[PDB]
């Protein structure tokens, strides 16, 4: 679930990690600091750090920012896994955050 | 960078580009081992490793990156390194020429 704090990657304020794969611009959201730091541990030298979006306002500002970055999807809890990746459309997340 | 280049390919022209630091970046590997190890840890991205042996295959690769506004590529990227190796696409481009 996406309720609860979202953990994302951020360099200088506002510069979030955007990756181009699957024919789109993707960012990432992790559902726990451990999962995000784990991913961070496997991707150094990108000037990134884990950032926590604890409030509705911060989660909201984050989505707006993904929009400014023209990102229409985010991978949820991405990691070297066995299950098909979880890709959420930003348009869908903008609806979800209204539950928070 | 004299030898064969190992790169990632997905949809045509689609390479793995990441926005970090101040610009757009991709990745190039000198070892098939490092490239395949990186790919193994990055599943679900529809990527595959392909080898660029020709000077003409390296050029076609860099020009696609150039048009995708990718100004630099990470050389032999992998976790547990002190610092990363970065090469301007413009440099590699002129070099290959
Ligand atoms: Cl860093």
């Amino acid at each position: 679930d996406l309720s609860g704090t979202w953990y994302v990657l951020e360099g200088d304020p506002g510069e979030h990690l955007v990756v181009e794969a699957l024919g789109e611009r993707l960012s990432g959201i992790w559902t726990s600091r451990e999962l995000a730091e784990a991913f961070l541990a496997h991707h150094p030298h990108l000037g990134m750090r884990v950032s926590a979006l604890e409030s509705r306002a911060l989660k909201e500002a984050y989505l707006r920012a993904l929009g400014m970055l023209q990102v229409e999807a985010v991978m949820v809890d991405y990691r070297p896994g066995t299950h098909r990746a979880q890709v959420a459309r930003v348009k869908d997340l903008l609806e979800e955050v209204r539950r928070a």
